[PDB]
RNA sequence: AAUUUCUACUCUUGUAGAUGUGAUAAGUGGAAUGCC
DNA sequence: CAGTACGCATTCCACTTATCACTAAAAGATCGGA
DNA sequence: TCCGATCTTTTAGTGATAAGTGGAATGCGTACTG
């Protein structure tokens, strides 16, 4: 019993706004005179340079701590494989209990608490650990206390440059405190050694011992490869793969050497490489004997261990030298090409090429390890010469025939044999290839060195000469080097000499690649402080003196006030509040007590005076300072807050562990009375009303009281300050005044503002001031982005200037036409305009230039910036309580809820389908365009441009610009329909590796980041045209999805967003629910093809309408079926005639026209093909003599012809009909056609173009996920648990859709 | 083609939508190169 | 003539997940001056 | 030798929180070997 608008004020969210600061008057001049920006720039560079040093200290303490680790690992392995075998809830509780046990066990080594270690060094560890997270990292207290890392005088001076400024590193201190924490944190060291590395090592032990008891001879090879690599020499190989050896491999170097033994070591380029541990398994697979088969029947991957958290890698492989300037690499190439030009390489290279003609090619052999690129370069395909040689040595001779292919991949072959095998044309192809390679080499020698690298053409020409040099280097490597065969010794010696003269060119190409691909020089923003250690960290009236940040409101314009530390002192600059009738600024008066749970013992119970008084005697203590009346602290509350143990007496964890409900209730009541007493007596909160809080005994949970009490301590008021004081303060430099500014506050602001402007206005609304639904937070930052230097081009006066759109706003203009039309309208045509330029010229609109628009204006000049965090929906708790249960209760009470569906892909990025509760579709359309220009046509061009420029050593760029520029308006469209229909959105749930890989091939990362933007909008949702007081406004925003924290915590349902299982969601008939149960992997041979033939029931041609009736039952072809059938016991396949009808609008189309790509070879090559199955079968039956006009059974006439051609052709036709996808990227004709006639009496073709059915394949997929949402809703309807089912089964979904369609 | 910032624009010295910042750590995917 | 899967390593680029802060007051260093 | 103002540097800590199975989910690259 609830409403849709009731899903608000359930949990609070926090957001950060951004603004530009503009100085007013002489504040900029005083900032320039004080030199705060250069000091802050040098300070930022010193912090960036100095961060590695504190990092070194932390690394050193880390590995010095974990060198003495001594503990068992059996119990965690027992918990892990018990959870693997059982997957039961109590096993999971035992697993997480032991995981926390081991995490705190290693954490005791950092603390110094563990009983196995001696007391002196763990006391030292305790002192050092107390020393890490305080300011003694700068005076060298813990540095010399450790006393193991050297620090030169430059390092000491850099460390001394941050005197009285160690609070700058407070974020660094927290970012290391979470590294050394032990609360399951993903960047914590115990979490890494317990969760991220130990299960991998445990399963590694398991696969090693299973492989060893499978093949006992492989331990010999493992020990020899360990001895050849010479690591872990004190240990035997099965002792490495055992649990007690995980007492090592916790520091960085041991994990790196283990991973090195996994992956092997390489020298520099052109030499050998010692095989790793998995390389010998891959070679055993390559051996292809029965041991290979018994190895492959087991698994054979040893997963390398993850790198430790704060450490740095150290490899034994060769690390190439990296250039650090353009001058060094360009001069080293200058001397390298000088060596080229004075050694006279071209004469001897040409002579070496002419020895191919002077001497017979039987004395010239080839390198068989890389003959494949030779076949690619000379012939059209890489396999042609290898096949031709194989058949050629067959012809001069089945085991004897296969001896030719057995022998050909381990010996060098003369070029004359290749010429005899594949023809004479390879001789002239070889000589023209040498001619063109020497042509590129001569062009490289003719092309002079450049002067710089900034222009792209210089990188292009250096790249081109580098490809010439490397191509010559490989051309030397076609021929074999050794003289074991019958090559000419002079030929081999000459090629060897000329190839070790060209050996450093490959390494040169590698280093030029390493330097030229790096990012260009750019300048970004940095934090500003004005020599203030705690600038803008809080706006409170007590703390604004040393924080130094206050705001003003001046007739709708918001200002920032930064009063600096004048002359090294905090001048008490105060303003008297004048009356509101007097003109001037409105200074904000923040009044905040941060957290009730946090500082109610920090100001009353955990002071040093009270704890010093309390450890001697039990007499209560009276506290007078910062208390209007004295407050009494007794022993019966001090023992509660300090119970010398993890569970406090008033905490719910004590009642969970013990169960003493009465004692827990009494302790909670006493603590609650004490808290109320503190808020009564304390000087900050004595003037705050507490009458709205419930009595003591009513409460059931302490955190509930803290969540209720926290909003009461926050308050804003406002007072009026005369502007004479502000103007005089800015004039004398006592106050720096910056205006909070975006272009919504500009002069010509007409329409709707930005959204952040709307929260910024709604923060300071009087309705929000009376009751704070959203709240302003602290730690504001000031940034200074300097003057980024670009050349300026802009539309000047007296010019005519072109609009991007046409007269009709629907049709844009392509950029290639746009630049030519722009050159025309400015009368600067560098080329003659084309024919479509004539066609589209009189249909375009132009404008005269006005207001001097400049491109990249915001980056033209140096600008201040200001980032401010705010907290929304503040009256609710910090975390929701059974959000999904409330959503499912609402859906149980509202069975008439519509469902919308979103899909993701490449051809169609998104698609919209809206259904009702009964499956009738409301609305469906495309948003590949948003009625603006179709973003796909530019987005794929941007993708291919990045792909082309990444290999061309150009700038790389980003894809997120066009990505989120599509996705913002897309997100707007889905939220608009979502609120308009009050519907439930569904998105498909996919495996993480799937989305990662598909981001790998295609640069469309929307399978995860669409979900991210949809979640981070659907949790805090405001609408610009909604009134503020109504739900959906800025003070009561729409909370529809659960508060996401991580994908591990994220589940099958997050409020109104439903994830459905991925399989069988796209290629299903909506008319009756048809899919093909077979796979084509099982049918490989011919008797299996005959079995697939006989799996059908009967095959009959109805001569009345021309369709061919084929029928199947699932109790046949069980092996070919994947074990997942449809529910309907019968499936007639209407093999219809290719008869041509018209669509809804009347365009002609052929029914049953099933387009398939014609592959030229097996390797999925070739173009598309307009192929019609029914004419093919009637041609096949006429060719085979099979009578079809009889109308009787025809499958006996198919199976009486036992030739493989007939059964192969009808199985191919069955595959070409049973498919569901009919796409054509060349012409844009993609559609879906169903083979099974419905009970209405029609076969579904997507060219029906009727509104009640999907228009496309992705339309059909969105329709299916809408009905999986409907199926989950039905499962909710007959469930009383108010929870879900853990996904849904694929066969259960298919049974559901077969029941409901037919 | 003007933006806290991005995206698409120009009836409009601006328009429509979106926008949690900072720091730190780990992991992943591509390009080139050798190597097995 | 296709069928069935494919190991590693160094440089660069981009990206993606996960964690912390959402602070005023207590505590301590300190500096002039007495 | 000592004191109080002043500036910089820690600190304090609540309840809430898994849960589970299957192979497509969407476009398709070489290369040794089936």
């Amino acid at each position: 019993m609830t409403q849709f608008e009731g899903f608000t004020n359930l949990y609070q969210v926090s957001k950060t706004l951004r603004f530009e600061l503009i100085p007013q008057g002489k504040t900029l001049k005083h900032i320039q005179e004080q030199g705060f920006i250069e000091e802050d720039k040098a300070r930022n560079d010193h912090y960036k340079e100095l961060k590695p040093i504190i990092d070194r200290i932390y690394k050193t303490y880390a590995d010095q701590c974990l060198q003495l680790v001594q503990l068992d690992w059996e119990n965690l392995s027992a918990a892990i494989d018990s959870y693997r075998k059982e997957k039961t809830e109590e096993t999971r509780n035992a697993l997480i209990e032991e995981q926390a046990t081991y995490r705190n066990a290693i954490h005791d080594y950092f603390i110094g608490r563990t009983d196995n270690l001696t007391d002196a060094i763990n006391k030292r560890h305790a002192e050092i650990y107390k020393g890490l997270f305080k300011a003694e990292l700068f005076n060298g207290k813990v540095l010399k206390q450790l006393g193991t890392v050297t620090t030169t005088e430059h390092e000491n001076a850099l460390l001394r440059s941050f005197d009285k400024f160690t609070t700058y590193f407070s974020g660094f201190y927290e970012n290391r405190k979470n590294v050394f924490s032990a609360e399951d944190i993903s960047t914590a060291i115990p979490h890494r050694i317990v969760q991220d590395n130990f299960p991998k090592f445990k399963e590694n032990c398991h696969i090693f011992t299973r492989l060893i008891t499978a093949v006992p001879s492989l331990r010999e090879h493992f020990e020899n490869v360990k001895k050849a690599i010479g690591i872990f020499v004190s240990t035997s190989i099965e002792e490495v793969f055992s649990f007690p050896f995980y007492n090592q491999l916790l520091t960085q170097t041991q994990i790196d050497l283990y991973n090195q033994l996994l992956g092997g070591i390489s020298r520099e380029a052109g030499t050998e490489k010692i095989k790793g541990l998995n390389e010998v398994l891959n070679l055993a697979i390559q051996k292809n004997d029965e041991t290979a088969h018994i190895i492959a029947s087991l698994p054979h991957r040893f997963i390398p261990l993850f790198k430790q958290i704060l450490s740095d890698r150290n490899t034994l492989s060769f690390i190439l030298e990296e250039f650090k300037s353009d001058e060094e690499v360009i001069q080293s190439f200058c001397k390298y090409k000088t060596l080229l030009r004075n050694e006279n390489v071209l004469e001897t290279a040409e002579a070496l090429f002419n020895e191919l003609n002077s001497i017979d090619l039987t004395h010239i052999f080839i390198s068989h390890k890389k003959l494949e690129t030779i076949s690619s370069a000379l012939c059209d395909h890489w396999d042609t010469l290898r096949n031709a040689l194989y058949e050629r040595r067959i012809s001069e001779l089945k085991s004897a025939k296969e001896k030719v292919q057995r022998s050909l991949k381990h010996e060098d072959i003369n070029l004359q044999e290749i010429i005899s095998a594949a023809g004479k044309e390879l001789s002239e192809a070889f000589k023209q290839k040498t001619s063109e390679i020497l042509s590129h080499a001569h062009a490289a020698l003719d092309q002079p060195l450049p002067t710089t690298l900034k222009k792209q053409e210089e990188k292009e020409i250096l790249k081109s000469q580098l490809d010439s040099l490397l191509g010559l280097y490989h051309l030397l490597d076609w021929f074999a080097v050794d003289e074991s065969n019958e090559v000419d010794p002079e030929f081999s010696a000459r090629l060897t000499g000329i190839k070790l003269e060209m050996e450093p060119s490959l390494s040169f190409y590698n280093k030029a690649r390493n330097y030229a691909t790096k990012k260009p020089y750019s300048v970004e923003k940095f934090k500003l402080n004005f020599q203030m250690p705690t600038l803008a960290s809080g706006w409170d009236v007590n703390k604004e003196k040393n924080n130094g940040a206050i705001l003003f409101v001046k007739n709708g314009l918001y200002y920032l006030g930064i009063m600096p530390k004048q002359k090294g002192r905090y001048k008490a600059l105060s303003f008297e509040p004048t009356e509101k009738t007097s003109e001037g600024f409105d200074k904000m008066y923040y009044d905040y007590f941060p957290d009730a749970a946090k500082m109610i013992p920090k100001c009353s119970t955990q002071l040093k005076a009270v704890t010093a008084h309390f450890q001697t005697h039990t007499t209560p203590i009276l506290l007078s300072n910062n208390f209007i009346e004295p407050l009494e602290i007794t022993k019966e509350i001090y023992d509660l807050n300090n119970p010398e143990k993890e569970p406090k007496k008033f905490q719910t964890a004590y009642a969970k562990k013990t169960g003493d409900q009465k004692g827990y209730r009494e302790a909670l009541c006493k603590w609650i009375d004490f808290t109320r007493d503190f808020l009564s007596k304390y000087t900050k909160t004595t003037s705050i009303d507490l009458s709205s809080l419930r009595p003591s005994s009513q409460y059931k949970d302490l955190g509930e009281y803290y969540a209720e009490l926290n909003p009461l301590l926050y308050h804003i008021s406002f007072q009026r300050i005369a502007e004479k004081e502000i103007m005089d303060a800015v004039e004398t430099g006592k106050l720096y005044l910056f205006q909070i500014y975006n272009k919504d506050f500009a002069k010509g602001h007409h329409g709707k503002p930005n959204l952040h402007t709307l929260y910024w206005t709604g923060l300071f609304s009087p309705e929000n001031l009376a009751k704070t639904s959203i709240k302003l937070n602290g730690q504001a930052e000031l940034f200074y982005r300097p003057k980024s230097r670009m050349k300026r081009m802009a539309h000047r006066l007296g010019e005519k200037m072109l609009n991007k759109k046409l007269k009709d706003q629907k049709t844009p203009i392509p950029d290639t036409l746009y630049q030519e039309l722009y050159d025309y309208v400015n009368h600067r045509l560098s080329h003659d305009l084309s024919d479509e330029a004539r066609a589209l010229l009189p249909n375009v609109i132009t404008k005269e230039v006005s207001h001097e628009i400049i491109k990249d204006r915001r980056f033209t000049s140096d600008k201040f910036f200001f980032h401010v965090p705010i907290t929304l929906n503040y009256q609710a708790a910090n975390s929701p309580s059974k959000f999904n249960q409330r959503v499912n209760a609402y859906l149980k009470e509202h069975p008439e809820t519509p469902i919308i569906g979103i899909d993701r892909g490449e051809r169609n990025l998104i698609y919209i389908t809206v259904i009702d509760s009964t499956g009738k579709i409301l609305e469906q359309r495309s948003l590949n365009t948003i009625q603006q220009f179709d973003y796909q046509k530019k987005l794929d061009n941007r993708e291919k441009e990045r792909v082309a420029a990444r290999q061309a050593w150009s700038v790389v760029g980003t894809i997120k610009d066009l990505k989120q520029g599509y996705l913002s308006q897309v997100i707007h469209e889905i939220v608009d329909l979502m609120i308009h229909y009050q519907a439930v959105v569904v998105l498909e749930n996919l495996n993480f590796g799937f989305k990662s890989k598909r981001t790998g091939i295609a640069e469309k990362a929307v399978y995860q980041q669409f979900e991210k933007m949809l979640i981070d909008k659907l949790n805090c949702l405001v609408l610009k045209d909604y009134p503020a007081e109504k739900v959906g406004g800025v003070l009561n925003p729409y909370q529809l999805t659960d508060q996401f924290t991580s994908f591990a915590k994220m589940g099958t349902q997050s409020g109104f967003l439903f994830y459905v299982p991925a399989p069988y969601t796209s290629k299903i008939d909506p008319l009756t629910g048809f899919v093909d149960p077979f796979v084509w992997k099982t049918i490989k041979n011919h008797e299996s093809r005959k079995h697939f033939l006989e799996g059908f029931d009967f095959l009959h041609y109805d001569v009345k309408t021309g369709d061919f009736i084929l029928h199947f039952k699932m109790n046949r072809n069980l092996s070919f079926q994947r074990g997942l059938p449809g529910f309907m016991p019968a499936w007639d396949i209407v093999f219809e005639k290719n008869e041509t009808q018209f669509d809804a609008k009347g365009t002609p189309f052929i029914a049953g026209k099933r387009i398939v790509p014609v592959i030229e070879n097996h390797r999925f090559t070739g173009r598309y093909r307009d192929l019609y199955p029914a004419n093919e079968l009637i041609a096949l039956l006429e060719e085979k003599g099979i009578v079809f006009r009889d109308g009787s059974n025809i499958l006996p006439k198919l199976l009486e012809n036992d030739d493989s051609h007939a059964i192969d052709t009808m199985v191919a036709l069955i595959r070409s009909v049973l498919q569901m996808r009919n796409s054509n990227a060349a012409t844009g004709e993609d559609y879906i056609n169903s083979p099974v006639r419905d009970l209405n009496g029609v076969c579904f073709d997507s060219r029906f173009q009727n509104p009640e059915w999907p228009m496309d394949a992705d339309a059909n997929g969105a329709y299916h996920i809408a009905l999986k949402g409907q199926l989950l809703l039905n499962h909710l309807k007959e469930s009383k648990d108010l929870k879900l089912q853990n996904g849904i089964s694929n066969q259960d979904w298919l049974a559901y859709i077969q029941e409901l369609r037919n």
